[PDB]
């Protein structure tokens, strides 16, 4: 320069900041499932705060459906989607839970998803009683149906 001297080389920068807020599809991933390490602050706080959004909000919801409906032998992914499906319908935002009555069948899919190999154990019920839990608040009370 003039009276100092440049000391730290340096070489060249990534990109920047993308204004395009697009990280919900990490974060629903990794609050169904923590099986793994790494930070403990508030992650389903995170996918809510994307809901609230256009894009984030579909991108959860979705990788939600799809853990939510595992095979017949690990349904943790499962519980896990539900804790997930329901803290967003709550503080996530208004369009989730717009979403859980659009697609009640799929929530209402896992009390009946029963399934323990040839011959196991009956351990599958934490998450049968979990999805008709988020069904429930969603819906307590109906104004008599009408589906032909």
């Amino acid at each position: 320069g003039s009276s100092r001297m440049s000391t730290s080389s340096l070489r060249r920068q990534m990109k920047n900041i993308v204004h395009n807020y697009s990280e919900a599809e990490i974060k629903v991933r990794e609050a169904t499932s923590n099986d793994p390490w790494g930070p403990s602050s508030s992650l389903m706080s995170e996918i809510a705060d994307l809901t609230y959004n256009v894009v984030a909000f579909s991108e959860i919801m979705s990788m939600i459906w799809k853990r939510l409906n595992d095979h017949g032998k690990n349904w943790r992914h499962v519980y896990k989607a539900m804790t997930l499906m329901e803290y967003l319908i709550k503080t996530g935002s208004e369009r989730v839970s717009q979403q859980c009555k659009e697609n009640m069948y799929a929530v209402q899919t896992l009390k009946d998803f029963q399934y323990v190999d040839r011959d196991g154990k009956d351990q599958g019920v934490n998450v049968r009683e979990k999805a008709k839990q988020l069904v429930a608040l969603l819906r307590d009370e109906d104004r008599l149906r009408e589906e032909r």
